[PDB]
């Protein structure tokens, strides 16, 4: 219902950071997934300060909300990722979350961090792979 | 009142949006569909690639003059892009999905009526 | 389903929000008012000064387990801050104003029932 | 109905600018005004590039939307300013707008540009004077 997605710091600025998440745009989650990259500008994530406030830092997340596509039904045209660290202070539950997310989803996200500007060129900060 | 709008023309230093609006003052009646146009310069989020004829722009129908003859209807309605208030992607995406797909289709099919709309007194043409 | 929530406790590395929720499954009935709490760490926009007991946080009531005895009601309801989806100021301000002032007042008056709520099975206490 | 407010560039960054506007938080505009500062992060304003993309540049604006206060009625607790340059390409209508806004409102705004960080410390980017 609120399942885990990988997210990662894609850019770091003085006042905020940009996180990119790997999300499934299918409304029906049982189908083969339709992967996309979703970005979000974030000011603060507990635990992410200083030496971990770096491009490439892993952030376990969930897709908290989305909006349906007009032309399609069956697809989300917008998806908001949130770090699970906003919901729990517990380091081991966050650590668990990270290991639970498939390594291959982690690697897919890592390989696409460099597409940040392509993603930000879309109208809802969502770019289908 | 949420309405679909769409970029109908793009020029070097301005653009024109067209909206599909209901001119009846009584919203409980079957809609009295009309096309309304507005010359604008910029919309937050509408940059380069997405700045083209056909791009969807959710809007609100700002009503003006009303009069009563054979119908009680608005004589002027001006679309205001929602992104003028906030370009938040959840807001704009939700607004687009809240507008019935039939209205988006109707607007896109009438997009070529721009010159006819601009020939009316208030840039408003009942369909 | 939009509900008022409020910071009920602030700790070094976490905080607790309380929401005023309706536990009836049938929304056409007079509400069955309850208080629901959730331990969270952070909310976009809730930083330093505004991070204190009493701060208003508009939320949605995420429903869980339902069962039918003398009433058909939700056994679990968890508030989710709207700012988790987007901290856009128009969104958060509109959501706060959309929730009746009577509900905000009721929540603020019951804010001191935190320990009683946390003593229930699902952090949900019918009023 | 959509009346003119002064706005001014309060901060300039690589990807965007922050504009501050002087707004009236009274829902009833006939009353003596209840002045406040409202800020907004803006990516692009026609005409504002390069030498005019500077802290202190005047931007004629209107208060396009607002949200009511919960405890009060009679007050807006959030107000979105927009540059009139988003609505018209015509340099003289924008120039007119600027001269139409009272000089004293201009000066009040100029004198408070330095309160940017106070305004951004509020929950809806609105600080009553």
């Amino acid at each position: 219902n609120y399942d885990l997605v990988p997210a990662m710091i894609a850019e770091v600025n003085p006042r905020d950071m940009v996180v990119m998440a790997l999300v499934n745009t299918n409304v029906d989650p049982t189908l083969p997934p339709r992967w996309a990259l979703a970005t979000r500008n974030i000011t603060a994530i507990p635990g992410i300060e200083g030496d971990t406030r770096k491009v490439g830092t892993r952030i376990p997340a969930v897709a908290v909300t989305g909006q349906r596509s007009v032309g399609n039904q069956d697809s989300w045209d917008q998806i908001s990722p949130m770090p699970i660290a906003w919901a729990t202070p517990d380091s081991s539950v966050i650590a668990r979350a990270e290991s639970t997310i498939p390594s291959e989803q982690w690697t897919t996200l890592s390989k696409n961090l460099n597409k940040l500007d392509q993603v930000r060129e879309t109208k809802f900060d969502l770019l289908e792979l």
